[PDB]
C-alpha cells in the first residue's frame, strides 16, 4: 500500500541503514535519513501480505503502523544528531533503528514462516528442516500472564535471598578478625555464593537485559551457547549463576564435614578443622570451575525467557542430569554421609560422656551448625526432586513442543513443564541462602553493628 | 507516570478539547492544542493503572502509546490550521481527536469497568446495576476471525444480490414501455426491494460506517433505538433493510397471487389482473410501514457488529417474533394458498382443457412465474425456519451473554448464536434476489440490450 510497497520501503531503509554506516559526512548521513523518514511514513500507509482479511483499525494494523512510529521518532534523533554535524553518534542513533527493522520486518514480513516461528537470515538459527524460520525468543509454551508471573516470583525472592546474603556478608567482614574462624566462616563463604547467584537471577530485571541474555541477535531464542557472532551475555548470566550455586553446595557438603568433625573439640579448646581449610577452598572453588568449563566446551548454554535466565540443559536433558542432577546428587550423599556420621558422633558423646553438653560458646555454635547443614540438605533434597521431575518428564514435553510447532503452519499444547515446580524449586533454592543467611540473626550481630555505627561517628 | 499522573493529563486535554470548542481567536485556539500536545506526549510516557503488571515493550503499552501518536497527529493537523488562522476548520479538526479520546480514554482509564463492559457516562447505556459500564459495541460472543468472516460472506453476497438485481431493474426500464405489463412487471418490484435492501447491507463496508450505524456515540451498542442524542444512523439502516425486504416478500405474495389468477387468460388474450394492479401497490407499500412506523413506536431498533446492521428484535426476541416470524408465517401461509390454488388449476385445467399448453409468448411466462413463485417459497422457508431457531434458542444465549459478562469482573461462555444458522438465512434472503433476477435471463434481454447500445452510438 501507498506510494511503494511495504517490502519495497523496507528494503529502501535497510540499504540507507547500511549507507549511513558506511557514510564519510553528515550530508550523506542526513540525506539517508530524511528518505528513510519518508518510505518509514509510506511504509506506515500500506497494509502488510498477511493482513488484508483485518480491519484497518485492528490492534494488528495499530501495532504495525506503531513500529513506523517507533522508526521516525528513531530516524528523527538521529536526524537531529546528524543536522548537529556530528556524525559519529548519528551513525550510533542509527544503530538504534536495526532494533525497531529487525522486530518489525520479522512480525509483518514474517513469509514462509509462523508463529512461534520467527523469520530469521541466520541458518543457524534455523529449525528443522524449515529454511528460513526460526523458534522466537519468548518461549511459545507459557503465557504472557505466566512470564510476568515468574518474573515477579524470582524478583520479589531474588532480592530477598539478595539482601539477607548481603547483610551476613556485610556483618562478617564489619567484625573479620573476630569472626573469620572455622567453622562459622563456612557459612559466610555459603552466602558469598548465594549472593553471587542472586545477582545472577536478578540481571533480567535490568532495563532490556532479559532479551540480551535469553534471545539471539536475530530474536530466537538462545541455544548451544557459546556460539559465534552472539554476545557472551548469555554465557556470563550461565557462568555467574552455575558456578556460584554449585559452589554454594560444594561449601554446604564442606559444612556438613565441619559439623561432623568439630565433636572431636569436646567443647575443649582443640580445632579438629586447623590445617583442614586449604582444602576447603580448593574443593569449593576447583570442583565448579572444571564443570563450568566443560558446559562451555560441549556448548549446552541454552536460554529461557520464563526463567530470565541461561544455564545447562534447558533443550538436552542429557546434559542437564549429567551437570545438575549428578553434582546435586553426590553433594547429597557425601553431605548426607557426614550428617549421619555426626548425629552418630553426638549419641556416641551422649553415652561416652553424659553431660559434656553442659551450659555455650563452642557447644552453641555446633548445634546451630547441625541444624544448618540438615535445614539446607532438606533444600537441596527439595531441588534434585524438581530437576529430577523435570529430567524424566522433559523428552514428552520437547515431543509436544515439536507436535505444536509443526502444527501451527483450533491447535493446542497436550502437556508442558511445570511452574508450580520451577517455583518449588526456586523457592528451596533461594530458601537455601535465605535460612543460610540466619546464622548472623543472633544477639551478637547487634553489638556488631553497635560497634560499627560507634567507629562511623 | 512522567511529569503529571495519566488520569491528570488526560483530564488537561479534555479541558484544553472543550475551550477551543467555546474559544473565540487562533491564539487561544493555538494555546490549547500546544498543551493538549504537552499533555498527549507526557501522558504517553505514563503507565496506564491497570497495566504495572505489564512489559513496557508489551502490545498493550505499545497501544496505549500510539493512541498518543494517532492523538498529536490530529493535533498537529488541528494545529497546522490554528496557525493558518483558519480558527473555523481548527475547531473542526479538533473535533476528530473526540473520537480517539473516548476510545483511549475507555481503554485504558476503564476504571471499575472490565470487559466486555465499557467505561461510559451515559446512563442510559449502563447495563444492569452496574454505574458507569456499558455493553462494548463489538459484539464480545463472537471473535475478529468471526467478525471478519460474516463481513466477507455479506460483501460477497451482497455485491452479487446489488449487481444483478441492479441489472434487472436496468433491463426492465431499458424496454419500459413493451416490460411494464402484468404478471411480468411483478419482478421488476421484487427486484427494486432487493436491490434496496443489499445497498442497506452493504452500508457497513464504507469507511468507518458499521461503527456509526451499530455503536452508540460512547462506544457501547445501540439498543432500544430511537433513543435521544444518537444519530439516526442505526434507524436509517433498519428503515432501508426491513422494508425494502418487507416490501419484498408481499410482492412475493402478489407474484403467487397472480400466478395462479393468470390460468384464468387460458391461453386466450384475456388480462385476468386488469385493475388489480392498484391494490398491489397499495399492499406491498403500505402493510411494510405500518410495521417499520410500529417497530419505531415500540422502540426495538438494536444494532449487531457481526450482522453490521441495525434490526428489530436482536435484544428481544419477542418483537422478533412478533415482527419478522409473523409477517414471513404469514407470506408463507398465503403465498403458499396461491401456489397450491395455481397447481390445482393447472391439473384442473389439464383435465378440462388436454392439450392447452400447446406451443409460447403467455403460457411460456406462466410457468417460468409459477417456477419463481415456488423457488421463492423455498428461500422464504429457509428464512423462516432460520428465524425460528433463532427465537425459539435466544433466552438460554442471553442468560449465557449474562453468565459471561457478569463473570468477567479461566471464564468463557456456554453456548452463544449459530454463524452457519445466520448465514444459511442470509443465503436464502440474498438467493431470493439472486433467482428472481434470473427471470431477465432470457435470449430477449440479448435484444433489449443490443437496441439500447444502438441507440447509444
Ligand atoms: C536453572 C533453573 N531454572 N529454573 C527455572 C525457573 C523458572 C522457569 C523455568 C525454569 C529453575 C527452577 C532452575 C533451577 N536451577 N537449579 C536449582 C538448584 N541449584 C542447586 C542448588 C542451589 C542451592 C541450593 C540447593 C541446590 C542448581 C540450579
Ligand atoms: C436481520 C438479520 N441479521 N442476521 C444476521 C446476520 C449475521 C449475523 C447475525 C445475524 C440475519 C441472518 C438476518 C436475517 N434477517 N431476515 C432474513 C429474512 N428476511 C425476510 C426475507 C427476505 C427475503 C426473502 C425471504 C425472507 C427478513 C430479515
Ligand atoms: C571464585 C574464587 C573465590 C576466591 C576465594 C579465595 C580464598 O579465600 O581462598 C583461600 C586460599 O586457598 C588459602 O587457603
Ligand atoms: C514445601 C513447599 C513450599 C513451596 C511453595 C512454592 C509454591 C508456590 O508459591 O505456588 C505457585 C502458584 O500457586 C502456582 O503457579
Ligand atoms: C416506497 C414507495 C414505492 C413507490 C411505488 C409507486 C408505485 O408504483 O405505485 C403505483 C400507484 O399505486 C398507482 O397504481
Ligand atoms: C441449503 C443450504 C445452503 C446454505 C449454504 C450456506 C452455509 C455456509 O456457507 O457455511 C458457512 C461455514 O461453513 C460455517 O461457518
Ligand atoms: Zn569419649
Ligand atoms: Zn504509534
Ligand atoms: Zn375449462
Amino acid at each position: 500500500g501507498g506510494t511503494a510497497d511495504l517490502e519495497d520501503n523496507w528494503e529502501t531503509l535497510n540499504d540507507n541503514l547500511k549507507v549511513i554506516e558506511k557514510a564519510d559526512n553528515a550530508a550523506q548521513v542526513k540525506d539517508a535519513l530524511t528518505k528513510m523518514r519518508a518510505a518509514a511514513l509510506d511504509a506506515q500507509k500500506a497494509t502488510p501480505p498477511k493482513l488484508e482479511d483485518k480491519s484497518p483499525d485492528s490492534p494488528e494494523m495499530k501495532d504495525f503502523r506503531h513500529g513506523f512510529d517507533i522508526l521516525v521518532g528513531q530516524i528523527d534523533d538521529a536526524l537531529k544528531l546528524a543536522n548537529e554535524g556530528k556524525v559519529k553518534e548519528a551513525q550510533a542513533a542509527a544503530e538504534q533503528l536495526k532494533t525497531t527493522r529487525n522486530a518489525y520486518i520479522q512480525k509483518y514480513l514474517s513469509g514462509q514462516c509462523e508463529v512461534p516461528l520467527v523469520r530469521t537470515d541466520n541458518p543457524k538459527s534455523w529449525y528443522e528442516d524449515v529454511e528460513g524460520c526460526g523458534i522466537q525468543c519468548q518461549n511459545p509454551l507459557f503465557t504472557e500472564a505466566e512470564h510476568q508471573d515468574m518474573h515477579s516470583y524470582i524478583a520479589a525472592f531474588g532480592a530477598v535471598t539478595g539482601l539477607c546474603t548481603l547483610f551476613t556478608l556485610a556483618t562478617f567482614v564489619a567484625d573479620w578478625r573476630n569472626s573469620n574462624r572455622y567453622p562459622a566462616v563456612i557459612l559466610f563463604y555459603v552466602n558469598a555464593c548465594f549472593f553471587v547467584g542472586s545477582i545472577g537471577w536478578l540481571a533480567q530485571f535490568m532495563d532490556g537485559a532479559r532479551r540480551e541474555i535469553v534471545c539471539r541477535a536475530d530474536g530466537t531464542m538462545r541455544l548451544g551457547e557459546p556460539t559465534s557472532n552472539e554476545t557472551l551475555s548469555c554465557v556470563i548470566i550461565f557462568v555467574i549463576v552455575y558456578y556460584a550455586l554449585m559452589a554454594g553446595v560444594v561449601w554446604f557438603v564442606v559444612l556438613t564435614y565441619a559439623w561432623h568433625t568439630s565433636f572431636k573439640a569436646l567443647g575443649t579448646t582443640y580445632q579438629p578443622l586447623s590445617g583442614k581449610t586449604s582444602y576447603f577452598h580448593l574443593l569449593t572453588w576447583s570442583l565448579p570451575f572444571v564443570l563450568t568449563v566443560a558446559i562451555l566446551a560441549v556448548a549446552q548454554v541454552d536460554g529461557d525467557s520464563v526463567s530470565g535466565i541461561c544455564f545447562v540443559g534447558y533443550k538436552n536433558y542429557r546434559y542437564r542430569a549429567g551437570f545438575v542432577l549428578a553434582p546435586i546428587g553426590l553433594v547429597l550423599i557425601v553431605g548426607g554421609y557426614f550428617l549421619i556420621r555426626g548425629v552418630m558422633t553426638l549419641f556416641s558423646i551422649k553415652s561416652n560422656h553424659p553431660g559434656l553438653l553442659s551450659e555455650s560458646k563452642i557447644n552453641e555454635t555446633m548445634l546451630r551448625l547441625g541444624i544448618f547443614g540438615f535445614l539446607a540438605f532438606g533444600f537441596v533434597l527439595i531441588t534434585f526432586s524438581c530437576h529430577f521431575y523435570d529430567f524424566f518428564n522433559q523428552a514428552e514435553w520437547e515431543r509436544s513442543f515439536r507436535d505444536y510447532v509443526l502444527c501451527q503452519a483450533d491447535c493446542e499444547i497436550k502437556n508442558r513443564p511445570s511452574l508450580l515446580v520451577e517455583k518449588i524449586n526456586l523457592f528451596a533454592m533461594f530458601g537455601t541462602g535465605i535460612a543460610m543467611s540466619t546464622w548472623v540473626w543472633t544477639k551478637a550481630t547487634l553489638l556488631i553493628w553497635r560497634r560499627t555505627w560507634c567507629r562511623l561517628t
